[PDB]
C-alpha cells in the first residue's frame, strides 16, 4: 500500500465458529455454515479430465 502492511483485512469471515461455537449456535446458523460446505466440497464435478497417474519402479542397487 504505502509502506508495507498491517492490516490483511479480508472481511470475509463472519461465521468462522468453531467446535465448541459450533453448540452455541442455532438452527439457521448450522445449516448456514453448511450450506456453503456443501456447495463448495461435494458439487466439485467439473475439476476436468483426469490422467494424472504414476509408478515407481523402485531398485536400489547395492554392487561392488
Amino acid at each position: 500500500g504505502s509502506s508495507g502492511s498491517s492490516g490483511v483485512t479480508y472481511d470475509d469471515v463472519h461465521m468462522n465458529f468453531t467446535e465448541e461455537e459450533w453448540d452455541l449456535l442455532d438452527s439457521s446458523q448450522k445449516r448456514l455454515y453448511e450450506e456453503v460446505m456443501l456447495e463448495t466440497y461435494q458439487n466439485l464435478t467439473d475439476i476436468g479430465y483426469n490422467w494424472q497417474d504414476h509408478h515407481i519402479e523402485e531398485s536400489g542397487p547395492s554392487s561392488g
